[PDB]
């Protein structure tokens, strides 16, 4: 009782030494439940013989483990709280979670961690049968704790774990009694495994997934295997099943392992134990291989996820049912051959994203809601895979992924991106027992799940001598699929694909010792033989995925080109809450985490409560898969699916005209897995009115599936058809000149423009005014997180757009009146105006408009603008006003639903959008330049109309309050409505967003702008 | 050679396909290559002797061939042939004749370079057991070894006797062999198959 | 003091262990001597920064290490008896050596080893200088030790080692003293390191 005191079993620092990383934790294994009757295992009810311990547990914080007091091993503290287990402790305000993304939140000193290391310590008092205790083992399964922990049951010293992100096992079959029991469990915050733990995410601790107790007999399975071997046509597959037994061998054991499709047995076989002769000293004696061969199986895909359940009967030769597990089988393979990622023998083509572990309530623990949300969205949005950023799931996310058809990367739970250089550990063979029993006890539990797809080492640590070694190792113990990994180059010998990080499509990054080639590029330097998928591509930080349309052009043509990854699913925001208890939405520096990388962990395609943003379309859009050509009257469809016919699909087509539906109707959808069908339209509607004819065709599913609703959209498509130009041709008012001002006048319609400012300082419809700020020209955006271009807080890029655009004086230039004259034509008013933009003396921009005023009261405007060609290109050209009136609708002939940028504007339709005036406003957490609609034609506000080919956006949040608000939650709305009218707007980016990233053709570099707006 | 025999095991790759058995045997690689790569006599590295085949020898082969790739491993367990070998590296495999066990055959040495896709040249980690009145035979491999290019020779099994010296009842020394010290089971004079005494004293056979 | 006894630090039993084949040894690296001169180090004579411990120790034989009395830790035994190092205790009669061939000389049954594990209890009474101590680090070097050992160094415990072909390297410079120092080392014959050490020959 000396040596399971806290004295004896701290002083020797295990969570500062690499060399251990457990204390008597079991061997890994994939998951068992222990059924007890054959029918149970099958038809994966829940066992009786695993016990879960989530609940409510005893809870006390500490600062560091010294400052535990030694009553805590045998009785509850009377300061400890109640707290519901799984959980993250920071989520209880214990003590605050940490954004960083690069830089360890400890000090780098390996393997030590501070003396200040945050303490939790758990305890659960919970009673045991004597059924339990009289025979068979008793082991208790942490399912994930964060980072390192000591075990005692009633008192007594049990283990030590490290691995945060795999299950820990413990044998309490000595330690438990009949009646009370009380597990003591101390959790630190740092260790030696934290320096293998260094993904850009939240740093949290605690037991945050779930606690059980298994209980299993004596002679039990200890491991199982399946494997599925085919045919070249894949007409007859062989389920190879491998078990392992531990205790007592006797002659009478057999073990039976069954398949079934459904409620149909398929295959079966019975052997008693013994493998065939291994080397000269025998074969396996507790191990037996059954072979099942199976006619015709239905194949596992994502398109297609056909499932087997696999049932594993360790019983007596009179047929005594000893123990059974089981798991869900699907027949597939998966083979690189000849330069190709081969998914039963088809090329995949991977529309895949990366997915963390994140719930802005509860951290980061995942409950199955949350995952069965994530997949339908996913799903429903034509992604295929998804990749375990970085580290190990939860195991139900695999279980899931087999049920619903997602292709999974599973990824062991390394990074060492802090470290300088990024290989110091990965190469040094004193971390390599840690970093094997990383990737060991991964492919030990995933290994029969048929959705892991490929192996991967981890992400961001260099290239060492261990990642070679643990890659043979796996290529080894599991050659059924291929194992990738990025770090040193993304094309070592380490990995299997080519897997680069932000690799563009077109344009090379050559960095000194780890170049990233063009996609393009990489594919055909000398040697190079291997497959190319991006494991992190289109990074999706706030308004982005600019430039997504590329890559995937790119990806069809190219066939070594097999997709990639988004970085990433889901923002990773906590909610915090005000003082009057409205949540919101907090990044980085927002708990007091010093120091943090700010808005950098909030790189997702969806919210962190799931609600998409306007990227995810585009995604949608770009990833779908039917692809159509239109050559006069004839769409051609195209299935990109490579094993499932088109038997839920429907298309409907519609022809409009500006908007105006004139014909419309549908077609059921017959194409083969990559074949094409051919779909006549009719004679079209030649319409008299001038105006653009427009086709739009939408691939509808009428029936539910498990993943989307009946009427899911699930690709679209449009063309301009015909064009007819219009040829058809359409008082006088009244200027009255002032000194300070032109003043127009048309019946009950009034302008003024400022002869000192000239600008258009305030309409009239009546008695009313109409603007609250001037109609000015705007060259600025408030910046994008693409614009800003950080992704460590403490660097600041000086080639980033924002910085170039605020030394040169974009943001604080001023503009000299040049010229404003008035002049009565014939049946009009003529204003003549020119500014100069300039700061410091340096003019950067020229503005010439001409204000035309008709006698129907509208006022046709004419802006050219010349920009300086040594000044950065600006964000925009156009114009901005704060209108008087606030109105409920904003109705536009134009791009799309959604907010569409000139980067990113392939999945918008030109059609008549309808809208509140809050959808115009895209709520970006970190505020930004959002809900822009491009290619418009004609916009509807209030009783205004603006006609033209502009680009808009409206709000009630000016762009200087866009630029200096932080967070959503602290924009309030200004008196009126911020209008912004561009006849031109730069791209995007989002290659990356810690470098500049939009393509040279969309930037605005053209030197002279023109374009025209009709106001009324 | 790195400090890992399993030649006890049930099959013999019991401890060396467990992953839980990974970090020992990664330990006595990889200390052995970091003492011993700047010595240039050394210019084969081996994995151990006589523990079957299994994944950590893959992987502790892919380790070396990263950290030094001057030198060549070698590795004869589990048929002397597999993926975590350079050479191929048999124990007692005959000139002419085939042993054909099971899962370890030993092939002749003349045969086993042709067999199809085998490219690797072929070094008897051990043959020639020279067990006291010993080495008959001894002509046919050298015979072999310069007809054939890729038979590069090979290691005699071995050195010296390992006797230990025991005195009678008049202080005469004595040599003894395997349970000559109440140390039982024993394997009584198979400890002594050297070309020379443990005094360096030669055999006939050197 | 209670962490360093024998109690405390046997009760783990890191010898019936595979996860831990180490505790606080250095890392591996070529043969270093440490030279101050670079005339010393070109014509390869002996550093005075080398000391070999070789010579006359202290060495008390037990049947397992369970029988190691406490007072061993800080001072020499009465019945120990004074013998040569390097060298193996079979060679000096303490128990039999064994000739095996492929069988274990212990029971198939890993990582466990015999509860009757002999244990070999060395100490060395030894000087160092405090121009040693003033300043620089000092470690111990053991090239062999056959088969697993713990260390201690004045009493306290110092780590652990395994393989037995290769060196252990200890940092001592927060355990010696000017003056006299004891070094204590307790060897056991059977561990998880002699599972993988199944050679054709003696076992000593
Ligand atoms: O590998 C990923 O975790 C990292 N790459 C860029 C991304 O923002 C993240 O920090
Ligand atoms: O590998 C060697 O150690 C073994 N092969 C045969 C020889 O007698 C010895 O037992
Ligand atoms: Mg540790
Ligand atoms: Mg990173
Ligand atoms: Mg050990
Ligand atoms: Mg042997
Ligand atoms: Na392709
Ligand atoms: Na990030
Ligand atoms: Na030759
Ligand atoms: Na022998």
């Amino acid at each position: 009782m000396i040596t399971d005191s806290l004295a004896v079993v701290l002083q020797r620092r295990d969570w500062e030494n690499p060399g251990v990383t457990q204390l008597n934790r079991l061997a890994a294994h994939p998951p068992f439940a222990s059924w007890r009757n054959s029918e149970e295992a099958r038809t994966d009810r829940p066992s009786q013989q695993l016990r879960s311990l989530n609940g409510e547990w005893r809870f006390a914080w500490f600062p560091a483990p010294e400052a535990v007091p030694e009553s805590w091993l045998e009785c509850d503290l009377p300061e400890a709280d109640t707290v519901v287990v799984p959980s993250n402790w920071q989520m209880h305000g214990y003590d605050a979670p940490i954004y960083t993304n690069v830089t360890y939140p400890i000090t780098v000193n390996p393997p030590f961690v501070p003396t200040e290391n945050p303490t939790g310590c758990y305890s659960l008092t919970f009673n045991v049968d004597e059924s339990w205790l009289q025979e068979g083992q008793t082991r208790i399964i942490f399912d994930g704790v964060n980072s390192a922990f000591h075990l005692w049951c009633n008192g007594r010293w049990v283990g030590y774990g490290q691995d945060s992100r795999l299950p820990s096992e413990f044998d309490l079959s000595a330690f438990l009694r009949a009646g009370e029991n009380r597990l003591a469990v101390m959790v630190l915050r740092w260790s030696d495994g934290s320096y293998l733990e260094d993904q850009d995410m939240w740093r949290m601790s605690g037991i945050f997934r779930d606690v059980s107790l298994l209980h299993k007999p004596t002679t039990q399975i200890s491991d199982f295997h399946v494997a599925t071997r085919f045919n070249d046509d894949f007409s007859r597959a062989v389920l190879e099943a491998e078990v392992q037994m531990c205790g007592e061998l006797r002659d009478y054991l057999r073990v039976t392992v069954s398949l079934w499709q459904g409620e149909t047995q398929v295959a079966s076989g019975t052997a008693p134990f013994g493998g065939e002769i291994i080397d000269e000293r025998g074969g396996y004696a507790d191990r037996v291989t059954l072979r099942l061969n199976v006619e015709n199986p239905k194949l596992w895909s994502a398109e297609i996820p056909n499932l087997y359940r696999a049932v594993v009967e360790l019983h007596t030769a009179d047929g005594t049912l000893i123990e059974a597990e089981a798991c869900d089988v699907g027949f597939r393979e998966v083979r690189i051959e000849n330069g190709l990622l081969l998914l039963n023998g088809k090329p995949l083509l991977i529309r895949g994203v990366n997915r963390h572990e994140h719930h802005p309530l509860h951290g980061q623990v995942m409950d199955e809601q949350t995952m069965v949300q994530d997949i339908l969205l996913m799903k429903q949005n034509n992604f295929n895979a998804v990749r375990c950023s970085h580290y190990p799931n939860h195991p139900l996310w695999y279980t899931l992924c087999d049920r619903y058809g997602l292709y999974v990367v599973d990824e062991a739970n390394i990074e060492t991106h802090g470290m300088v250089p990024m290989n110091r550990l990965t190469d040094d063979p004193r971390w390599l027992p840690a970093m094997s029993e990383r990737v060991t006890r991964m492919v030990q539990r995933d290994r029969n799940h048929p959705s892991v797809i490929i192996w991967s080492l981890g992400n961001e640590s260099g290239h060492g001598a261990n990642h070679d070694a643990l890659y043979r190792w796996i290529k080894s113990v599991d050659p059924s699929r291929p194992v990738q990994y990025e770090g040193g180059g993304a094309d070592t010998t380490a990995t299997d694909i080519i897997c680069p990080m932000y690799a563009r499509v077109d344009e090379d990054q050559p960095f000194p010792a780890v170049p990233k080639w063009s996609i393009k590029k990489w594919l055909s330097l000398p040697g190079e033989t291997r497959p190319l998928i991006l494991c992190e591509y289109a990074h999706a930080m706030g308004n982005s995925l600019g430039g997504f349309a590329k890559y995937w052009q790119a990806f069809r043509q190219y066939p070594r080109l097999q997709g990639g990854f988004v970085w990433d699913w889901v923002d990773q925001s906590l909610i915090k809450y005000d003082e009057n208890g409205n949540p919101w939405s907090a990044y980085g520096g927002d708990f007091g985490d010093t120091p943090n990388d700010r808005q950098f962990c909030m790189n997702g395609l969806v919210f962190a409560d799931r609600t998409p943003h306007p990227a995810l379309t585009e995604a949608k859009h770009q990833q779908q898969f039917f692809q159509f050509r239109l050559s006069g009257q004839t769409i051609e469809v195209t299935s990109e699916y490579l094993f499932r016919h088109s038997d839920n699909e429907l298309l409907h087509w519609m022809v409009a005209l500006d908007g105006k539906p004139l014909a419309s109707g549908e077609v059921p959808l017959d194409v083969a897995p990559q074949g094409k069908q051919l779909i006549e339209l009719p004679e079209l509607p030649q319409p008299e009115s001038a105006g653009q004819l427009w086709l739009t065709v939408r691939v509808v599913q009428p029936n539910a599936t498990a993943w989307s609703e009946a009427g899911h959209i699930s690709a679209w498509q449009q063309w301009r058809l015909a064009e007819n130009l219009s040829v058809t041709l359409p008082a006088i008012p009244h200027l009255t000149t002032s000194e300070m001002d032109f003043c127009i006048e048309l019946g009950n319609k009034r302008w003024q423009f400022n002869r000192q400012s000239g600008f258009l300082s305030q309409m009239w419809i009546g008695d009313k005014k109409q603007l609250l700020t001037p109609l000015r020209d705007q060259f600025t955006r408030a910046p994008l997180d693409n614009d800003i271009g950080v992704s460590e807080a403490t660097r600041i890029d000086p080639n980033a757009w924002v910085e170039r655009w605020k030394a040169a004086g974009h943001y604080q230039a001023e503009a000299a009146l040049l010229q404003c004259t008035a002049d009565t034509l014939a049946d009009a008013v003529l204003i003549t105006t020119a500014h100069a933009w300039q700061h410091q003396g340096k003019t950067l921009f020229i503005s010439r408009k001409t204000y035309r005023i008709d006698g129907s009261g509208q006022m046709a405007i004419t802006v050219d603008v010349e920009v300086a060609s040594d000044t950065p290109h600006p964000a925009r050209i156009g114009l901005n006003c704060q209108l008087a009136q606030v109105a409920e609708r904003v109705n536009w002939l134009g791009l799309g639903p959604q907010e569409n940028y000139p980067d990113r504007l392939t999945a918008a339709c030109f059609d008549r959008w309808d809208l509140p005036l809050s959808d115009m406003y895209t709520p970006y957490v970190f505020p930004s330049e959002n809900g822009l609609r491009c290619g418009t034609r004609e916009l509807n506000y209030g009783p205004h109309q603006w006609r033209g080919d502009f680009q808009f956006n409206i709000s009630r949040y000016s762009q200087q309050q866009l630029m200096e608000t932080s967070h959503r939650h602290l924009l309030h709305a200004e008196e009126g409505t911020w209008l912004n009218i561009d006849g031109f707007h730069m791209g995007i980016g989002g290659d990356d967003s810690w470098s500049p990233s939009v393509s040279a053709e969309l930037q605005l570099s053209a030197g002279r702008y023109h374009y025209q707006l009709v106001w009324c």
